[PDB]
DNA sequence: ACTGTCGAAGCT
DNA sequence: AGCTTCGACAGT
């Protein structure tokens, strides 16, 4: 482990880590997640990709979908997406790339952090400024241009910081995590409350379905209990980022700690919250250098066309359509009309854009350090009413410090 | 052999 | 409110 080969040629064979779960082969993977899960057969859905390493873009390089999975019924509750690793055959020969639980949080609660965040993220958000809201030319309009109402990201608790190469609240007396416009005591404890609560609601079910990599990630809760969220025993979480329509580029969250991963907490508007409905808009989630399998699960070719036919696997066409062109790229130290097309990415068959389509209270979780993935831009981004909220849970590399590190900062001197 | 990042404090 | 120090790394 490993002979198959040599040397690991990650551009070919796809990144390889095994702390989402791995195994033999496809049959193995759904023994381990049945136990995981505590539920055998249809609760379960696998879907085998393939990676194929070629990014499916538009024409001005933002985000497509070319497949989307949906999930076939209320009777399935996992949905886990494996990649059998091109020319293995040894114990880790499949790998777990994502997995998602589609009732992951109360939809009671759901609602709720909706209308919650919606108004509070709106009157006193300040956004935070990051690469993936644009696409590499700087030029797009993905999020909207009007700044009131644009798709928007919003950072919360700590983050690691080149300067300090540790938490950004290195040099920070009594830091603010929930940070809000000017300064309203109430409101921050209230936001902070609202995502304390979410953080430890969801760490019990990271446990459960990805053991190895939650793990990974409270090994250090004792040593830096200042940079964990959280308020319970089990504090594998140190940042949490909202996304209000939100069209996050292709990226890879780089500063994220190796041998973990990020879950993802999704609540939409109100008009697609029923399994089966027909929305207006609607945001997904896509690992841009996948394709899915001509083969289901369990090897069928038939299976698999079956759900290309009831639409739990919808294969999408080419589109053309008009999108604004900043006239001047964005910094770092008007617009004009033009036709956006993906015909390119849908003629060849090995261009990637495998989407999930995450539903209201569903938790996703993926190795975001690894996995290339992206959001799709919304029709009419609106943060004042989203079509599509997600709440993202990750910790940093090197937070592993108490205090924020404030002593191992001081003691640089 | 360059670019560019889910920033905040202290002084002015 | 603006101007300054603080600099780890993956990509290309
Ligand atoms: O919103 C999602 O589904 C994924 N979000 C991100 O990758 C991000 O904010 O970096
Ligand atoms: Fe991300
Ligand atoms: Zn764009
Ligand atoms: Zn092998
Ligand atoms: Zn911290």
């Amino acid at each position: 482990s490993c002979r198959c080969v040599e040397q690991i040629i990650e551009k070919d064979e796809g990144p390889f880590y095994t702390h989402l779960g791995a195994g033999p082969n496809v049959a193995a993977i759904r023994e381990i997640m049945e136990e995981r899960f505590g539920q055998k057969g249809k609760a379960i859905r696998i879907e085998r990709v393939i990676y194929t390493g070629k990014e499916g873009k538009s024409s001005q390089g933002c985000p497509i979908a070319k497949w989307v999975v949906r999930r076939s019924s209320s009777e399935e509750k996992l949905l886990c997406l494996v990649r059998e690793r091109a020319g293995h055959t040894c114990e880790a020969a499949v790998i777990v790339i994502l997995i998602l639980v589609w009732e992951g949080i109360p939809l009671s609660l759901a609602d709720k952090l909706y209308s919650e965040l919606t108004e509070t993220l709106r009157k006193y958000g300040t956004l935070t400024n990051r690469r993936c809201a644009l696409n590499e030319e700087r030029t797009c309009a993905c999020q909207g241009l009007d700044p009131e109402t644009c798709g928007a990201s919003f950072s919360f608790g700590c983050s690691w910081s080149m300067y300090y190469n540790g938490c950004k609240f290195a040099r920070s007396k009594i830091p603010r995590k929930f940070k809000l416009l000017g300064d309203d005591p109430k409101e921050e404890e209230k936001l902070e409350s609202h995502l304390q609560n979410l953080s430890t609601l969801m760490a019990p079910t990271y446990k459960k379905l990805a053991p190895d990599a939650y793990n990974n990630q409270i090994e250090y809760e004792h040593r830096a209990p200042e940079c964990r969220l959280g308020l319970k025993e089990g504090r594998p979480f140190s940042g949490v980022t909202a996304c209000l329509d939100f069209c996050a580029h292709a990226h890879r969250d780089l500063h994220n700690m190796q041998n973990g991963s990020t879950l993802v907490c999704t609540l939409t508007r109100e008009d697609n919250r029923e399994f089966g409905g027909k929305p207006e808009d609607e945001q997904l989630h896509v690992l841009p250098l996948y394709k899915v399998s001509d083969v289901d699960e369990f090897g069928s070719v038939e299976a698999q066309e079956e759900k290309k036919r009831s639409g739990a696997i919808q294969v999408l066409s080419s589109f053309r359509r008009k999108v604004r062109m900043l006239a001047e790229p964005v910094k770092t130290c008007g617009s004009d009309e033009v036709w956006s097309d993906s015909e390119q990415s849908f003629l060849d068959p090995d261009i990637g854009g495998v989407a999930v389509a995450p539903t209201h209270g569903s938790i996703l979780i993926e190795c975001a350090k690894r996995e290339l993935h992206a959001t799709t831009p919304l029709k009419n981004p609106n943060r004042n009413h989203p079509t599509r909220i997600s709440l993202v849970f990750y910790q940093h590399k090197s937070m592993n410090e108490p205090k924020h590190g404030l002593a191992l900062w001081e003691a640089k001197m």
